[PDB]
């Protein structure tokens, strides 16, 4: 049986960050990950756990170069970020480019920006055309982030509304 737009089966996930990024202080990172996921469950009937340690169903970890799965990081620049759909083991994981410099502002590669990006992909989204979506592949940023009529019908689409 393969499916082809996988999805959580349950709308109560769980996360952890599997180890933390020299850029920047430990609680920037802890609000710019938990304020991202803040965007995705407040149009949906989802609800995120934070968890130190056990199972999670979502592991988010920085990470550089050829990090175990096939989808290697290139060193600065090139990709930031990547994210797997929803499935056992590394389903649901995001893995966040070390070698880049990770902001809590406007200077280049504001991890909040990247990761609201990443968790759409952990939840099931794919890409988006619209270039003032949050799914659209492309880095932007304007100091607010917030979801896109896009993204909110993308994900309502899977799970349900608020
Ligand atoms: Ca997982
Ligand atoms: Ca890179
Ligand atoms: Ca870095
Ligand atoms: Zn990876
Ligand atoms: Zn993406």
């Amino acid at each position: 049986l393969t499916e082809g737009n996988p999805r959580w089966e349950q709308t109560h996930l769980r996360y952890r960050i599997e180890n933390y990024t020299p850029d920047l202080p430990r609680a920037d990172v802890d609000h710019a990950i938990e304020k991202a996921f803040q965007l995705w469950s407040n149009v949906t009937p989802l609800t995120f756990t934070k968890v130190s340690e056990g199972q999670a169903d979502i592991m988010i970890s920085f990470v550089r170069g050829d990090h175990r799965d096939n989808s290697p990081f290139d060193g600065p620049g090139g990709n930031l970020a990547h994210a797997f759909q929803p499935g056992p083991g590394i389903g649901g994981d995001a893995h966040f480019d070390e070698d880049e410099r990770w902001t809590n502002n406007f200077r280049e590669y504001n991890l909040h920006r990247v990761a609201a990006h990443e968790l759409g992909h952990s939840l099931g989204l794919s890409h988006s055309t619209d270039i003032g979506a949050l799914m659209y592949p492309s880095y932007t940023f304007s100091g607010d982030v917030q979801l896109a009529q896009d993204d909110i019908d993308g994900i309502q689409a899977i799970y349900g509304r608020s």
